[PDB]
């Protein structure tokens, strides 16, 4: 069978990683070998006993790809390269996976030769995930977004912080909240107070997060005034879809909140045609088995369209679906998907399972 080696299989995208396959048995299909950075099993940085497999699947991160993707790639080394990092999204000689989207992109490319197989933004992978049969009948004419982003995005001690945050914030008024009499505005005056002091963690956010929001992502460019995060949108988007010769617009601000593994999305979609509502809703529910539209109705959202209801696992509801008074050809659409699956492992373990077949 193929000789697969693995990298930051012990870091959390690596867990995640290992735990879908453990589930899905797909290490039946290949012969897994292991890597570590640790001197405390081979090593990472074996350039030899890496250029002896057919295939490397790393969750280690953009440093380690940047010092060893290339170092290896020099000793004429002929397999394949798959990566969760961003490091070598771009590349031309590199494809940006999302199978159940961009399937006959991924087939052409292991044809042309193609040897790097890299995820996708988390962002843009579940936004596409969710509206794909719009992108299908090309429907699409532009896209503002605005995110509600989880903390996993940004890391494991984030996540840690945000808790952390919480914590503290509810404990600030512990007795007040007890008393059902207790005045709310005492309560607020003093929760703000510890959000603000000086003890309150916030050196992984570089702000407050628990109780509050930031509005700014990733690094600044100052090219388009955009983060490098909101960037992402419109480059890898189309890269995906394999239309960056035919660029459709995609943008908008992304903003962290407090919420630990799933990110959230607010669509603002220009289309092409004054369709049906209804008509448009089976294109969106027939793209692909994850995606579920969720019908506009109160009880049904606050059950289905929330991060507690996706958290950790592989569904993409979408909803609030409605027409927007700028026209009957501008759509509405709200979207919720886990982070760390469809917008990391997941399309990993997919390319991986098509490669080892």
């Amino acid at each position: 069978m193929k000789n697969v080696g693995f990298i930051g299989w012990r870091g959390m995208v690596g867990s995640v990683l290992m735990d879908r396959m453990s589930q899905e048995n797909d290490f039946e299909n290949l012969n897994p070998v292991f890597f570590t950075t640790s001197q405390a099993l081979k090593s990472a940085f074996d350039i030899e006993e890496l250029k002896k497999l057919d295939i490397i699947v790393t969750c280690q991160g953009g440093d380690y790809t940047n010092e060893v993707y290339p170092k290896l790639k020099a000793t004429g080394w002929d397999g394949y390269w798959v990566d969760a990092a961003s490091a070598l999204r771009m590349k031309d000689d590199a494809i940006i996976v999302l199978d159940p989207v961009n399937q006959h992109v991924i087939s052409e490319g292991l044809k042309k030769g193609i040897k790097t197989f890299v995820g996708g933004n988390c962002t843009v992978s579940l936004m596409l995930m969710a509206i794909g049969g719009l992108f299908e009948k090309d429907l699409v004419e532009w896209i503002s977004v605005a995110t509600y982003q989880a903390a996993s995005g940004a890391g494991a001690k984030n996540m840690r912080e945000l808790l952390s945050q919480m914590g503290l914030l509810e404990q600030a008024v512990s007795s007040e909240l007890k008393d059902p009499a207790s005045s709310i505005l005492d309560i607020e005056r003093k929760v703000t107070a510890k959000m603000r002091a000086d003890n309150f963690p916030t050196d992984n956010f570089g702000a407050a997060l628990g109780g509050s929001l930031i509005p700014w992502i990733d690094k600044l460019l100052p090219e388009t005034g955009q983060t490098k995060e909101e960037w992402k949108g419109y480059a890898e988007t189309n890269k995906i879809l394999g239309l960056s010769d035919n660029p459709i617009p995609v943008d908008g601000l992304c903003v962290k909140i407090g919420a630990l593994r799933c990110h959230s999305q607010a669509f603002t979609i220009k289309l092409k045609k004054d369709l049906p509502l209804e008509e448009i809703e089976q294109i969106i529910a027939s793209h692909n088995e994850w995606v579920k539209v969720i019908p506009n109705d109160k009880e049904i959202t606050l059950r289905e369209l929330t991060p507690a209801k996706v958290t950790g696992t592989l569904s993409v509801p979408v909803g609030r679906l409605r027409k927007l008074a700028m026209g009957p050809e501008y759509l509405a659409a709200f979207t919720v998907g886990d982070q760390l699956l469809w917008g990391a492992a997941e399309p990993v373990r997919r390319i991986l399972k098509q490669l080892v077949a």
